């Protein structure tokens, strides 16, 4: 092990720790076994690619377990669209590899250098959110490192059930995801056919993603505007899109279908079926929330309060969620997500704080994976069955074996 102080993807909150890199699979389960019997001490934590910005990833003084040498593809079945992975396999990996068998990743989002295991650990939410759920919707079966030194093999449905669920969203504090089944979305081609809607108000992005017309599509996201003021503010570019079909693609493509490789402003963001790939479809504060969909007179406050903040986010992410799972801490719930990030400024902590209390105040939520700086008081009370969850870590890990910086930080411990 080499120590190593690690930092979120926003290079922020340094920890410093061991980094265990090792392919080998029982030298893992040794070092947790060998760590649990002197007790929590520091604790171990897993780490994927360490995409995440939070201090999830990182331990402070204890043990930080990299899982990306452990990146076997174990077997992948176009019948039963079953993909059987190590849980250190990246997402970009795993869709490479699943294209030959006409098969697609079913949540993919931002960036896809990201591992199984920090999928599952958080829940990750795509495009089609609302059509396809969270990433835990999709897994069928884990094989968990639990504490004591044995892996337990967890579904959805049966025994251990209470502690799959615990792990999707669990921030690896409930065990070391060590390999994952995974059902897939069939798929005839690696391509999307799009539909471009430019909005002039907030109003017409809310009435875009309200009037029904979502249901047309699988995937779907807003790039909107947080800067301008009203009635300018929240006027969005929308991207809507489903997957290709071998019948719609244009003739020079289907040869190979499953191959991988202010006028102005609002004309060229309107078109209709427009056929394009996955990468032409896809010092700072990230700042990400959820409020409830019932909950939209104050989902258009919160925007103007970030208006009239005297903090300009340029990059902003808007996107209207579906039905949630049954994970006591998955963040997604039906409602209105955004995601904004400010330049780091005097008063950004404060201001912040203060939209912390106002989306807690409609009955929303912050995202464990952007989060570095919220209290455990505002993270308990945003997530009910928070206490739920932390009841069935202790029963798993009663040694506090698996502690993050972010799990002392929320006092999830
Ligand atoms: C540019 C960009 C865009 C993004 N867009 C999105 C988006 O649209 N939607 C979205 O939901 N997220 C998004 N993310 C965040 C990212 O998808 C998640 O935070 C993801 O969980 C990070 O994966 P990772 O492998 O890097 O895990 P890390 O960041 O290394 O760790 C995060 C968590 O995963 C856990 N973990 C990792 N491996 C294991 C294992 N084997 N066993 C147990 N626990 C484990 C850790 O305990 C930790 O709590 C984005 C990130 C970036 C940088
Ligand atoms: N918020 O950070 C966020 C959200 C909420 C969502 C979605 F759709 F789930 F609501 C998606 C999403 N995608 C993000 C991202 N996209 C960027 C990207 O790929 N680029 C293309 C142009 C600029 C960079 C990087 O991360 S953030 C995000």
């Amino acid at each position: 092990t080499t120590a190593t102080r690690l930092t979120g993807w926003g290079r922020t909150a340094p920890s410093v720790a061991n980094v265990l890199r090792t392919p080998d699979a029982e030298m893992i389960v040794k070092a947790v076994a060998r760590v649990a019997e002197s007790g929590g001490g520091r604790g171990a934590i897993a780490r994927g690619l360490g995409r995440s910005y939070g201090d999830n990833a990182q331990n402070g003084g204890g043990l930080v377990i990299d899982m990306t040498p452990l990146n076997t593809i174990h077997s992948i079945d176009a019948d039963t669209k079953l993909v059987d992975i190590d849980a250190g396999v990246n997402l970009d990996q795993l869709m490479k590899a699943a294209l030959p068998f006409g098969l697609w990743v079913p949540v993919l989002p931002g960036t896809r250098q990201v591992t199984v295991g920090g999928a599952i650990a958080c829940d990750i939410h795509g495009k089609n959110h609302h059509s396809a759920g969270s990433f835990g919707n999709h897994v069928r079966s884990m094989d968990l490192l639990t504490a004591d030194g044995e892996i337990r093999h967890l579904t959805p449905t049966g025994e251990d059930a209470e502690l799959f669920w615990a792990t999707v969203g669990g921030n690896g504090l409930t065990g070391i995801i060590m390999r994952a089944t995974i059902e897939m979305t069939p798929t005839s081609t690696a391509y999307f056919i799009a539909d471009g809607d430019v909005t002039a108000s907030l109003d017409e992005t809310i009435a875009l993603h309200s009037d029904g017309s979502e249901a047309r599509y699988t995937y779907s996201s807003a790039w909107f505007d947080a800067i301008s003021a009203p009635p300018k503010l929240g006027r969005a570019a929308v991207s809507r899109g489903r997957l290709a079909t071998v019948e719609q693609l244009p003739a020079k493509l289907r040869s190979e279908p499953l191959k991988f490789d202010e006028l102005w402003y609002r004309k060229s963001g309107t078109y209709r079926g427009k056929v394009q790939n996955l990468t032409q479809f896809y010092g700072f504060l990230q700042y990400q929330f959820v409020i409830p969909t019932e909950a939209v007179d104050e989902f258009k406050k919160i925007i103007g309060v970030i208006q009239a903040s005297g903090h300009y986010s340029f990059l902003n992410v808007f996107k209207l969620f579906g039905p949630r799972n049954q994970a006591p801490l998955s963040f997604p719930i039906p409602g209105w997500n955004i995601c904004v990030d400010f330049p780091i400024k005097d008063g950004l902590g404060k201001f912040v704080s203060e939209l912390d209390r106002r989306v807690l105040e409609f009955g929303g939520r912050l995202y464990t994976a952007k989060d570095s700086r919220t209290t455990a008081e505002t993270f308990h009370a945003m997530y009910p069955r928070v206490d739920e969850w932390i009841s069935v870590r202790r029963k798993v890990d009663p040694l506090r074996v698996f502690a993050s910086d972010m799990a002392r930080r929320l006092e999830l411990l």
